[PDB]
């Protein structure tokens, strides 16, 4: 079934590599509208990359970089230290685009 | 900034409709999108995505969609975070649908 | 740069298979995807989008899909331009599909 | 049925102004999207958003587009945009 996600945003932090081996960062995607006082909210979207795509993100992207992301939405579920269940939704990037020279 | 999500899937359960303290309709359902590839043993697994609609979009999805209905969703990916009963910080990301298309 | 198209529609005709100078099979069909809004005349028009598939995916669409089959298409949008006898130009726009989903039974 | 197109590229010229028979304003530009050789995709915007694009974007500017795909006739298919997002 069809599953497609496209985002442009800026990384909140420097990307992490993680593992089997996965590259990870979170993208702040400003909304296109504001309230009457110009306050603009954002969404903080976790993205995961693999292989050379994971390598490209590690060598090009840093805190604050504007990036383009194209992928699938995948959901998983785990339990943590305190004994709580966490519901995870993320973008698994099929192609990431560095939008800055 | 660009924010676009398009999915096709089937509802896992029947949709729920509600009215905020302010009296606008909010519709909720979860969409199961089978993957296009297979896992290490040849299984095709699914993803279970929470979708949100408002206003007439929420009404029409409530009266027309039921458990198992094939639907296409066009919208944006939005993130929230709250502190629920047990006392947890819970991070929710969900699809806010600009248009739901009844495919059956 | 990002280039992304997601469509659902019904095939206008039955799909075509062909095999290039090299051997690879190329699948061809065009999709009628009705608009979500209405015209000044109160009913619903569609847009007719050419789709291109390759390799085994193109085989399946030839073996499974027919005129009227509802299908979903995911891919990238391509533009090229070439000619013919009247050596003047044909402007083609199409979607080359990364994945097709057959939304009806067969 | 679903019809969504999302691109990022650069305008080949400055966007143009124009209006329909019924006086509605239209802004056009063609978008040079890069493969990863380019694709050259015409984009249409409407009403006030045409005033937006004409002020914000010029030849070479990096814009993202989000919208529907539409056919017209001389066959022509364009991207009717729901929002152009000025990135540079």
């Amino acid at each position: 079934m069809l599953n497609r996600v496209v985002l442009v945003g800026r990384l909140t932090k420097d990307p992490e590599l993680r593992s089997v081996n996965v590259g990870t960062f979170t993208l702040a995607v400003n909304r296109t509208f504001t309230n009457a006082q110009g306050e603009r909210e954002a969404d903080f979207i976790n993205v995961v990359v693999f292989k050379k795509q994971a390598e490209n993100v590690k060598n090009y992207l840093s805190k604050g970089s504007l990036a383009g992301v194209d992928g699938r939405l995948q959901t998983r579920n785990y339990e943590n230290k305190d004994g709580q269940r966490v519901f995870v939704t993320e973008v698994v990037a099929d192609s990431v685009q560095f939008l800055e020279p």
